[PDB]
């Protein structure tokens, strides 16, 4: 049993809810919240900008020190950093950004990072301002992630379309 409430069950291991991931993290304090990161961990907008704002910019300060030490992530890669006031840990995962011309086949690699964590609160990778089709992102999630993932979908219209169209 866990703390997640009001989710629709899609499969054995994937759950979905119309929710603001920031507000969901604040309520649940999950072990792991996933950030929709870029390779530079520049948390300007989208999910990343919202998570970082909720940490009062402490996520960005920590991220800048990580990049200064380790250099950029890979597209499809991830790193584990603090969850600050939102979670124990934040898993920063870089999905391909279609609006930068990145290979959508890297979306599966991105989701494979989730398998290193037993339970996660996450957004749909490469959705929103990363430009991928969210229906596709949900299909890759279900077909890649084997651990227990709680997907918070910010937009109600998109949530309803994702549920209605789910095979
Ligand atoms: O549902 C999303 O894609 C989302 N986007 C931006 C900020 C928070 C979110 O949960």
């Amino acid at each position: 049993v866990n703390s997640f409430s009001g989710y629709l069950k899609l499969t054995d291991n994937v759950y979905i809810k119309n929710a603001d991931i920031v507000e969901e993290a604040k309520k649940v304090k999950p072990t792991v919240v996933v950030n929709a990161a870029n390779v530079y961990l520049k948390h300007g907008g989208g999910v990343a900008g919202a998570l970082n704002k909720a940490t009062n910019n402490a996520m960005q300060v920590e991220s800048d020190d990580y990049i200064a030490t380790n250099g950029p992530l890979k597209v499809g890669g991830s790193c584990v950093l603090s969850g600050h006031n939102l979670a124990k840990h934040c898993l920063h995962v870089v999905g391909p950004n279609v609006n930068k011309g990145e290979d959508i086949q890297l979306l599966k690699s991105a989701y494979e990072n989730f398998n290193q964590h037993e339970v996660l609160l996450a957004p749909l990778l490469s959705a929103g301002i990363f430009g991928a089709d969210p229906i596709h992102s949900l299909r890759v999630c279900v077909d890649t992630v084997r651990t227990n993932v709680y997907l918070a979908v910010f937009d109600k219209n998109l949530y309803d379309k994702l549920v209605s169209s789910f095979l």
